[PDB]
């Protein structure tokens, strides 16, 4: 996260770290058994680390839970990063507590101008902001017209842009798969962009609201 601030106590309890020997992607807990992340973060098995603030320190709030299933959206396409969403089933339920709490999946799409929060442990492009301490940033949803203008022909129904076309504030490398929360619910998944925080190159996010039926029916196959 570039241009953000260290997240406050208690504040992003749905944020998870995906780990394969190291942090490589974020994700969001959406109920006791399931995490939503980005399909480009797929690995056949992952350790989900919940209750984290500093990913390098054992704080006593963490839960480490292996995946039992990792399910990419069936229409994920790497050439264009389309349908960049994935479900991870936890091999045992997460324990919900002060530090670990799910975020709801919205059935309605947030309009242009809505202020949201993105978070993660990715690059900060800052000499004093520590990427190991979870970072938070407020970003507004951009219009479709500005999103497509930034990346002509590259924006699909499954994407939205959010951030600042002036540059300086964005998600980055290592934030992928993590949450964009708007009015308390998971509107986006960190997906792609050209560079990080560059003028004219806003962040692109998977548009969670149009995947509700895939998400809920996949999770219901207990
Ligand atoms: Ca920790």
């Amino acid at each position: 996260i570039v241009g953000g601030y260290e997240c406050k106590a208690y504040s992003q309890p749905h944020q998870v770290s995906l780990n394969s020997g190291y942090h490589f992607c974020g994700g969001s807990l959406v109920n006791e058994n399931w995490v939503v992340s980005a399909a480009h973060c797929y690995k056949s098995r992952v350790e989900v680390r919940l209750g984290e603030h500093n990913i390098k320190v054992t704080e006593g709030s963490e839960q480490f839970i292996s995946s039992s299933r990792v399910i990419r959206h069936p229409n994920y396409s790497s050439y264009n990063i389309d349908n960049d969403i994935m479900l991870i089933k936890l091999s045992k339920p997460a324990t919900l507590n002060t530090y670990v709490q799910p975020v709801a999946l919205p059935t309605s799409c947030a309009p242009a101008g809505t202020m949201c929060t993105v978070s993660g442990w990715g690059n900060t492009m800052s000499s004093t902001a520590d990427s190991n301490k979870l970072q938070c940033l407020n970003i507004p949803i951009l219009s479709y017209s500005d999103c497509n203008n930034s990346y002509p022909g590259m924006i699909t129904n499954a994407m939205f842009c959010a951030g600042y076309l002036e540059g300086g504030k964005d998600s980055c490398q290592g934030d992928s798969g993590g949450p964009v929360v708007c009015n308390g619910e998971l509107q986006g998944v960190v997906s792609w962009g050209y560079g990080c925080a560059e003028p004219g190159n806003p962040g692109v996010y998977a548009k969670v609201c149009i995947f509700n039926d895939w998400l809920t029916s996949t999770m219901a196959s207990y």
